């Protein structure tokens, strides 16, 4: 007389990146490795009228 | 002067089986020969969230 064990399932844990889903086109993306180095940055639009 | 036997026939009781039915996409199915030799069963899950 046994207690069969009928299974064992483990859930996958799909990776997902930045540039795989589609709120990747709203914004331009670069790699800057150290980021913590710079205290701050700056555009500067020179608009003629 | 007579009285007629105008024939017999007898309803044909069709074999159901479970897999010609729909309620068999609602399972799925393990023949197991010895089902009065088990006291229990599970499965246990691991869910990683």
């Amino acid at each position: 007389k046994f207690e069969v064990l009928l299974g064992v399932y483990t859930n996958a844990i799909q990776y997902v990146r930045f540039l795989e889903t589609a709120l990747a086109v709203s914004c331009v993306n670069t790699e800057f490795k150290d980021l913590s180095r710079m205290t701050d940055g700056k555009i500067q639009f020179r608009i003629s009228v």
